[PDB]
């Protein structure tokens, strides 16, 4: 039911320095690696998702504390998918945080 938009530089990645962000977040007690989620039937075709590096959280000494748990923060965002092969909502991991597990550790 919706119409026209211009796909250009104002709606695609122009960040050429991802290491600036990763070096900064690598100082987190719950740091993360990145999954390159590519789907050619989707706009952005590439979505970078956080994958927690550790099961526990990194302490002041540089060691892992297994009393805590590094966990993916989830968010729901909109993506365009090709119609015919349309606006779709998807759940994505946006980063990691350090939590005190109430029941189990998310692995
Ligand atoms: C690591 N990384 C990113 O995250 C990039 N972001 C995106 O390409 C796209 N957003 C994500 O993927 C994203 C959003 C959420 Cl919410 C999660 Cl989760 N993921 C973004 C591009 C611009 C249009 C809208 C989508 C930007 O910097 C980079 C540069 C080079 C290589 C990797 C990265
Ligand atoms: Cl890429």
């Amino acid at each position: 039911r919706t119409v026209m938009v211009n796909l250009n530089i104002h709606n695609r990645n122009t960040n050429t320095n991802p290491k600036r962000s990763s070096d900064y977040y690598n100082r987190s007690t719950s740091p993360w690696n990145l999954h390159r989620n590519e789907d050619p039937e989707r706009y952005p075709s590439v979505i970078w998702e956080a994958k927690c590096r550790h099961l526990g959280c990194i302490n002041a000494d540089g060691n892992v504390d297994y009393h805590m748990n590094s966990v993916p923060i989830q968010q729901e965002i909109l993506v365009l998918r090709r119609e015919p092969p349309r606006l779709e909502k998807i759940l994505v991991s946006v980063g990691c945080t350090c939590v005190t597990p109430i029941v189990h550790h998310v692995a």
